[PDB]
C-alpha cells in the first residue's frame, strides 16, 4: 500500500540513537527490542548499572520479563506498533513501568520507570523486509518527598472519575507524589485509598456535584489519601464534573488535588507487603449510594 | 461455581472457553463460521492481537454470572477471510485429567454491517465520538463497529480529520470555532460532513457538538459529537474488502484547529 519511506538503522547506529536523552543524567537509557520476538536489539551500556544488573544477562531477556507484573498490560497497551511515533508534529505520550534487573526472585528490586516510545525499523531479512522495533527512552523516577523534592505549590494533580466511583484517568503528576503508576488506579475505586473516617466525606461531595453542575468548581472538606508506602496524604482538592450534554447526566467526576502533607517516610516507592483482603463492605454501601444520587438528571 | 460444563448460544453467537495459562481450547460450540478446526489466539486477525490480550488478561475478568461484563472487538476469522465479532469475556475454572485450570470463557458474536441483512433502523444510526483540541479520536461508543465498519481500536490514536472528505474537512475549522463560541451551551448543528467507511464509500454525517472545558486551565479539554448517518454507503458490507488504499494536507488543518483551540473560555 503505497508507503512514503522508512528510514531504516542498523546496530551501529543504535549506539548513538538518543545520547541526548541518555547524556541528562544518570538515570537514563535507551532500550530498543523487536515486535517480532520481543527479545532486545540494543540497550544502553549504563542499563546495567541503572537496574541493578548484567551486561550479558540483559541482551538475552525479552524486555517483558524485566517488568513487575501488574505492569504487562500497560506496557503492551502503550508500545502497539499502530500508535506509535517515528522518532524524531505530536508525537511521543508517557507511561510507567516497575522494572527490575532480573536477578533472582529474592535479590530483585524493581524501580519505578517513565518511559516514551517510538517505533524503528534496523537490520537483517526474514521473509520480506528489515526488522520492526520500539525505540524506549527510559527514566528512573524518584518519589517527589526526597532529594530534590517536588515544591509544594507543585504538588498537585487531577483525577477523573465515574459515578461508579471507579478512577477513569490519573494525570502523570500523581506518580511521584502518591507512589502508585496510573494503570494501579484505573478501574479501582476512590474509596479504597481514602481514610475511613474519610470516605463518608465523599456522599456530600457528589451532593455538590450536582448542586454544582454547570457552575465553576468547588472545594469542601480535605481527605486523607494513603500513599503506596501506606502513609497518609492530605489532600486539598477541587471538584467538577462533566455532565453529558444530551441525556443531562453526570459522566465523570473530575479533581484537582493539592498535597498538603509530606509522609514521613519520604519514599513513597518503597517495599510494602499490605493486605489486600476483606475490606469492601463499607465500600459498596458508599459506591451503591452515591452511584444513586447521581441518576437524577441535570 | 467450579467445574466441567456449559453454556450455548445461537445465531452468529457461539462460546470459546479456552485454557489460559496454556493455549488450547477446551470448548466449542458446534456452530462454526467457516471450517473445522482444533489454535485460537491465532484465529484473530495481525492488528487485533494485542486488544485480544489486553481485555482477556485474567487480572481485568469478572466471574461469570455472579451475585459486570464489557465488550471488545476483532476481527477473528483459498486462505483466509476475517469477520467482525464482538466479545464477552469471563473468568471460569475447568477439569481436565491434570488434577481445576484457570479458564477464560468468551461469548463471541459475529457481527453485521448495519445496513446489510437485518438493516439496522433508521432512527437508531447514531454514535458518538470525542477528540483532543488536536483532532485525535479518544472515544468511540460501540454502535460506531456497524456503522463505520472499523473497531474502535482502529479509530482511538488516529484522526478525525483523515477520515473526512476533503471537499468537506475545511468545515472542521468553523465547527472548531463554534466550540469556543458555544462552549459552555448545550449541542450546537453545523453543516454536515462525510465520513469514509472502511470500504472506501462515503457517508454523510448529522452531528451535534459540544465540548468540556478543563475548569482550572480556562481551555477546551475535548470535543464530543454525536453523530447519525443519513443515508447507506454504497457497497451493502461496510465490513466489504476495500479498493482504494497514500494522503496527507491534513497537518496544516489540525495545528490550525489545535492553536485556535488555545483560546482561554
Amino acid at each position: 500500500g503505497r508507503l512514503e519511506d522508512v528510514t531504516v538503522y542498523s546496530l551501529e547506529d543504535l549506539t548513538a540513537l538518543a545520547s541526548e536523552h541518555t547524556s541528562k543524567n544518570t538515570d537514563t537509557f535507551a532500550a530498543v527490542f523487536s515486535f517480532l520476538s520481543g527479545r532486545l536489539v540494543h540497550i544502553s551500556e549504563q542499563a546495567a548499572l541503572i537496574l541493578n544488573s548484567k551486561r550479558g544477562f540483559l541482551k538475552s531477556v525479552h524486555f517483558v520479563d524485566l517488568l513487575a507484573p501488574q505492569d504487562v498490560r500497560a506496557f503492551y497497551a502503550h508500545t502497539a506498533p499502530t500508535q506509535l511515533p517515528f522518532w524524531n508534529c505530536a508525537p511521543a505520550k508517557p507511561f510507567f513501568c516497575r522494572i527490575c534487573g532480573g536477578g533472582d526472585r529474592e535479590k530483585r528490586h524493581y524501580s519505578p520507570f517513565r518511559i516514551l516510545p517510538y517505533l524503528v525499523h534496523v537490520h537483517s531479512s526474514a521473509q520480506p523486509e528489515p526488522e520492526p522495533c520500539c525505540l524506549t527512552l527510559v527514566e528512573k523516577i524518584h518519589s517527589g518527598y526526597e532529594a530534590p523534592r517536588i515544591p509544594v505549590d507543585k504538588r498537585i494533580f487531577t483525577t477523573t472519575h465515574t459515578p461508579g466511583c471507579v478512577f477513569l484517568e490519573v494525570d502523570e503528576r500523581a506518580v511521584p507524589l502518591l507512589g502508585y503508576l496510573p494503570q494501579d488506579l484505573i478501574g479501582t475505586s476512590i474509596l479504597t485509598y481514602l481514610h475511613p473516617e474519610d470516605r463518608p466525606l465523599m456522599v456530600a461531595i457528589h451532593q455538590k456535584v450536582l448542586k454544582y453542575a454547570g457552575h465553576p468548581p468547588f472545594e469542601h472538606s480535605p481527605v486523607r489519601f494513603c500513599t503506596q508506602n501506606g502513609e497518609y496524604v492530605i489532600l486539598d482538592s477541587s471538584w467538577s464534573s462533566f455532565v453529558n450534554p444530551w441525556s443531562r447526566k453526570v459522566s465523570f467526576i473530575i479533581g484537582r488535588h493539592k498535597v498538603r502533607t509530606s509522609p514521613l517516610n519520604e519514599d513513597v516507592f518503597a517495599t510494602r507487603i499490605k493486605k489486600a483482603a476483606s475490606n469492601d463492605k463499607d465500600i459498596a454501601e458508599l459506591q451503591e449510594q452515591i452511584h444513586k444520587l447521581l441518576l437524577q438528571p441535570v
